[PDB]
């Protein structure tokens, strides 16, 4: 898929690797109700390393994007 | 998609409803990378609501439709 090469840079910031993603995700074919599963697993296996782990410290309530990115900043 | 009003039906078992989901999403014109994720939320979504609870304290760890299946089957026993 479109958003599939899309990786956090190592000298991005989480944000800006976020806006690019969810702007790949939205302008796919893939159907709406596919788009915040499909962002937070790219969260998950496409970020920095350090924050790859911070999100597998994260409680499995946080089920949407924001909560997400509003995580990582927080720490 | 598909699979949009696949629910876990009150006399069915979470092993046959996820059968039937996992079938939806794969012969679906998903890309193979979202079907897991698709399928994990759906898990989430439209199981018994007993089940969604049981979901909802899982590890963010099991991330295979496989392993969120084990953990039900193992949390019931």
């Amino acid at each position: 898929g479109p958003w599939a090469d899309i990786m956090q840079g190592p000298s991005e910031s989480f944000v800006d690797f976020a806006n690019r993603l969810i702007k790949a995700v939205e302008g796919s074919d893939l159907p709406p109700s596919a788009r915040a599963p499909v962002i937070i697993d790219c969260f998950r296996q496409k970020s920095q390393p350090d924050i790859q782990q911070l999100i597998r410290t994260a409680p499995s309530t946080l089920t949407t994007p924001g909560e997400i990115i509003k995580y990582v900043l927080d720490r």
